[PDB]
Parts: structure tokens; C-alpha cells; sequence
């Protein structure tokens, strides 16, 4: 099974998220878990007011990170899946409010808030994957 | 409670309709229940290639009405929410096979096939009701 | 070169029509030709309040009378031959069309949108969000 | 006049900046200029294949070194002083925008569409599906 997410409908999830981390000055800085979480933050950093974004990026193998335990940041995921990068993100940054858009049953404990849930075999097929095409008709 | 839907994703979910319906040959035409099934029955209608497309207009007074029991008719409306309109319907077209792109609990037993399940007490915001328009941040 | 038609650009041609269209009390009904006017009657209705919508079916099946009272839409009016037809059968309703070519443009009431006699057009209902490779595969 | 942005135009001139930008295997890794780089950037991301993303906040953080083997990038180069502020602290990055504006578009390696200097532009993170009043109430 398919769940497909447009740009329009990944960012009024985004906006819901935004809602509840007001107020923003309660906030240091995001940080975007590289390369789903990008987007994500850049609709929270339009929301909140805040210019202070940065990145960690991972495949274990640390690529780049931000520096220090989160205190006063949000850390921002597109989905929470298994939770393998959630398990690592956790370890580093442990006084980040973590938060995704999307969570899987697997990987719903792992975050401190999440916008919808997913079933586990699904596969969340993101705007930044897709174009509007033409279609043959299916008859 | 809110859930909003945008063109795109109403379009995904009537096409995922439209593959359970195949195969066209099946049927001599479509009943759109107005205004909700409008859309919907457009949308059908390309991809089932059905140009035989009809409707059913109530407010309980009949505004107008497709003649006859729904025969190999498919009538579709957007929505199933206490069932009113839909309980009229499977008694005006009883042989229709009667679908609808969203249920809501109260009326998901009312139609023969749905999509996307709703909570009873969330209101679906459909694309004709929106435009994209400038936000103030909510900061 | 491809002309696109976006379903939030439609809509924004059908609000344009809509608002040329008010006051919304003045129409008995929307009469949609299937199946290019079925979006755009669905946008209408919504936009004028109307519920009294029907269908004709190009003749498979036609809304009764000679049209007073009512506002009969399509997607496009492009050679003019379903314009002609509409014409001859509802003579006293006000045909309009979200976008027009010339050749057809005089059988039509009111429309949103020219565009070139040439233009290669595709709708909305014709496309969808639909996965694409990346540029590089690594 | 307001030069409307959608989601779906800028991933069509971000998706055309990228095939200009390959082959992917030549870069270390993306800069985003925040706020404007992060959506372009996760497009540039998602197409080149590259998870090396990191960001420049003006200095209230910045990506080290000197930005060789980098694509710095940004939505729109307006008047040029941020365009000024990244050619000073990275020199040998390829800077890019989506968007440019004559006065500061000698400032960037590359961009996409040019608008006229008095543009009034809005970007899609501005923007969203909102609902609006029927043009009859009836």
C-alpha cells in the first residue's frame, strides 16, 4: 500500500506542527535530519520565526552533525519508521523536543510528537519524489 | 477537528476508486449525487471512459432526479457523514452500486464502497471550499 | 509546447466566470457537458449556490427544455462542433466555457481564457502526482 | 502585480537547476542559505542524490571551510547583500538561486528564472490552502 503526501498537504501538517511548539521564543534553533526533514524545517523556520536551522546527516556513518545535546532546539524528521536514525538522533541530542511530520507504529514511541500516523507496510511516497504527469485513463 | 483535502489528493483517491471499479465494461453510466459527487464523477468518468454521466440534486424535496433503479449505474457522492442523503439514495437507486470518496462511521454501512475513513467529528474541508492564499506567519 | 491546465489555475478561471455570473439568485440550474464541464459545474455550483445541476451527454442524455434559466458549461469550446450543438438545443441558455479557441469562440456566450487555435491543451483530470526518478541514481 | 510561487514551479526550476548541476558524484555536498535554501535544498538533495546538507544562518552559524566542491544555494538573489556576505566566506562554492533579480544577479554562479527588479514574489511557504467564502452566500 501507497500513502501519497502532496506539497500542499505536507505543509498543513507542517503548520498543525508549528501550532503546537508556539510560542517560538521558547525556541533556540531547529535542527533537520538530512534529507527528509528539510523541507519540514523549512516550513517551521517560516512559521516560528526562526533563522537558526541547522542539520545532522547520517546513513552507522555521521556525515555532519550539529553540535550539543539540543538543549532548547527542535529536532525535526519527515517520518519515524523502524526507528533506527530516531534510536542515534535520541543518543545525540537528548534535550531536543524531537518531532516528525508522519509516525509508524514501530517508531511512534521513539519521538515526542508526530502529526499522523501511518500503518507499518505502507510506503509514504513524498511530494519531492513525484511531478504532475499526464496519466493514460485506466480503462 | 479539520481534515483538509486539496485537488491532488481528492484526485489520488478517486482514481484509487476508479481502479476498483474496472472493469468499465461493466456499467452503463454514472449518477453523480450534487454538488459533492461532482468532482468525483468527473473524475470517474475520464478514467472509466463513461460519458453517460447524470444526477441526482435533493435538499425532503427532489430537485431533480436520474429516472430509474441505478441499474448498472455507479452513483458516487464525496461523502458519507449521518447517512440523510445516502439513505434516500440506495432507496431511489436500489441496484446502483454506490460508492463515496470519504465515510465517516455513522454512515460507512450505508454505502457499498469507500476510501478513506473520517472520524464522526471532523469536518471535511474540500478543495472547491479553498484557494492557496498568503498566511501570516504564525509566530 | 504542452499547455497545462492546473486543477488551482482552473479554479481560478471558474472564480473569474462566477463572479461575471452573480447575481446567483437570476439562474434556475447548471447544465454540465459531459464530460469536460463536469469539474467546472462542480466549481460553479459551489461558487453560486446552486444545487440544480444536470447533465447533457453528446445525444445520449439531455436535461429537458430550451435552457431559460440556465447556465450550460464546458471545459473548452475548441472546432465549435459541440458549441453548435449545445446552441441548437438550448437556445435560451447562457453558454459559457472555461477557455476558448477561435474557430469555436463565436458560438459561445462567455469565456475565461483564449488561447491559440494550435494550442496542444491538457486538464487537470488528465494528469497526477505520479513518482519520477531522481536526476542521479547514487 | 504579485508573482505567485507554487510548490509545484519551484520543484520544476529546481529540477531543471539540477540537471545543469550533474554529475552529482562531483559535489562534497549542499549549503542551504536559511531560511529561503532549505526547500530548494532538499529538492537539490532528493535529485543529486546527496546527503551531505548542511546550512548558513546570517553570522549566526555557518558551514566551515571554504566552500570548495559545495553548491551553495537560495531562493531568490534581490539586492545581493547575502549574495555578497557567501562569495566573501565561500569562495570556491558554486552559488546558486532559483530566482534573480538584475541587481544582484551578477553576484551568483547560476540561477533559473530572472524576474524584473520590482517583482513583488511570493514563495510557497507563504502560502496555503485556506479556505474561502462562496461569491454567494445562497
Amino acid at each position: 500500500e501507497k500513502y501519497v503526501v502532496t506539497w500542499d498537504m505536507l505543509q498543513i501538517h507542517a503548520r498543525k506542527l508549528a501550532q503546537r511548539l508556539l510560542p517560538a521564543e521558547q525556541w533556540k534553533g531547529i535542527i533537520a535530519v538530512s534529507r527528509g526533514g528539510l523541507v519540514p524545517a523549512g516550513i517551521l523556520a517560516r512559521e516560528l520565526g526562526i533563522r537558526y536551522v541547522d542539520t545532522v546527516c547520517i546513513s552507522l556513518k555521521v556525515l555532519k552533525r550539529a553540535e550539543g545535546d539540543g538543549e532548547g532546539f527542535i529536532v525535526i524528521d519527515d517520518l519515524v519508521d523502524t526507528g533506527g536514525t530516531a534510536t542515534a538522533i535520541r543518543e545525540m541530542y537528548p534535550k531536543a523536543h524531537f518531532v516528525t511530520i508522519f509516525a509508524k507504529p514501530a517508531g511512534r514511541p521513539l519521538v515526542d510528537d508526530y502529526v499522523v500516523d501511518i500503518p507499518q507496510n505502507t510506503w509514504i511516497e513524498q511530494p519531492w519524489d513525484m511531478a504532475v504527469t499526464f496519466v493514460a485513463p485506466l480503462s
